[PDB]
């Protein structure tokens, strides 16, 4: 049921998505170990992801959350990086898209920083890097991220499975690295919708 529609670089929608992508790159404490060394991306394609069934599943859950949270879904747009992107955009997020060993427990993790999600496209910790060159910093091979609609509802704040009782998600608030943005976790696949598929390369800095 999934269809991918390409946005053209002349569309303001393409342009706003690229800017969210470029504007939220930061340096990582691993010096680039997981995701590579880069300050910006070369965006090759932005596709909108259309799947009526996944969308209806997402909106259904969004409404239940909103009614449980003073009519506020607390919907954000956040990045997600995974070797399972192809499964996600055809079948939706599910338990098999859970980072079993994440900091906030087995769930589905998202980030405000595109460069954080970029660390996961090739696996936990960057795995062994691109399949062609086994290079976590590969400037050649094409990568893909999702920019997703995520329902947070009442989110539990954590300064640094199930949500804590009373809550629909966990917000991981950056607590030492002053430049980091927030990271979020949800525990039900229906609370996210993989709205844009972004194909890109990291760029070698000058
Ligand atoms: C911790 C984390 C994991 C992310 N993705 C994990 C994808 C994944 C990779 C391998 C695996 O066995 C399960 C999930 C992620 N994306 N954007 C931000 N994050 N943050
Ligand atoms: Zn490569």
């Amino acid at each position: 049921g999934t269809i991918l529609i390409d946005l053209s670089p002349d569309d303001k929608e393409f342009q706003s998505v690229e800017e969210e992508m470029q504007s939220t790159v930061r340096e990582h404490r691993d010096g680039g170990h997981a995701g590579g060394i880069f300050n910006r991306y070369n965006i090759l394609k932005i596709q909108k992801v259309c799947n009526k069934k996944l969308w209806e599943r997402y909106t259904h859950r969004r409404k239940e959350v909103s009614e449980e949270n003073h009519n506020h879904a607390n919907e954000r747009m956040l990045f997600h990086g995974s070797p399972f992107v192809n499964a996600i955009i055809h079948k939706g997020f599910d338990e098999r898209h859970a980072y079993i060993g994440g900091m906030f427990g087995a769930g589905i993790y998202f980030a405000e920083n595109s460069s954080k999600s970029n660390q996961y496209v090739y696996g936990i910790g960057g795995g062994t890097g691109c399949p062609v060159h086994k290079d976590r910093s590969c400037y050649i091979c094409h990568r893909q991220l999702l920019f997703c609609r995520v329902t947070l509802g009442k989110s539990f704040l954590q300064f640094s499975a199930h949500s804590p009782p009373g809550h629909h998600s966990v917000t991981g608030r950056p607590s030492v690295n002053g430049l980091a943005l927030a990271e979020y976790v949800i525990y039900r696949g229906e609370q996210a919708y993989p709205e844009y598929l972004i194909t890109y390369q990291i760029m070698r800095p000058e």
